[PDB]
């Protein structure tokens, strides 16, 4: 799969973007976040995820998203 760093996540609106090294940002919707304790992401979180075709049209879209390191804000 892929890892990345969350660039921004609007907790109110339920979506954000994950930055990838040398690659385009990936859109992430809250429905894509695995049930492992966190219902949101925070800027700075390290995450793992896959990418698959999606319906959203905000760039490539992440699925199966899991926090690795929550942000050390």
């Amino acid at each position: 799969m892929q890892k990345g760093r969350v660039k921004w996540f609007n907790a109110e609106k339920g979506y954000g973007f994950i930055e990838r090294e040398g690659d385009t940002d990936v859109f992430v919707h809250y429905t894509a976040i695995n049930a492992k304790g966190f219902r949101t992401l925070n800027e700075g979180d390290i995450v793992t995820f896959d990418v698959e075709p999606g319906r959203n049209g905000k760039g490539p879209q992440a699925v199966n998203v899991t926090v690795v390191e929550p942000a050390r804000r």
